This record gives C-alpha cells, structure tokens and sequence, in this order.
C-alpha cells in the first residue's frame, strides 16, 4: 500500500506547504 507522495504533496499545497511521506501516511509540514 502506498502512501502516494505526489498526490500528498497536492493536499499541503491546498493549505499552503510541502507534503512528507512518514510512519506509511502522508503528512503537511510548514
């Protein structure tokens, strides 16, 4: 199962920032 990276980095651009794929889930960091 992949954690989908560069559908991640997507979502934290909605908010504003960079997406980071760890622990298997996709997470924002400022």
């Amino acid at each position: 199962a992949f954690c989908n990276l560069r559908r991640c980095e997507l979502s934290c651009r909605s908010l504003g920032l960079l997406g980071k794929c760890i622990g298997e889930e996709c997470k924002c960091v400022y």
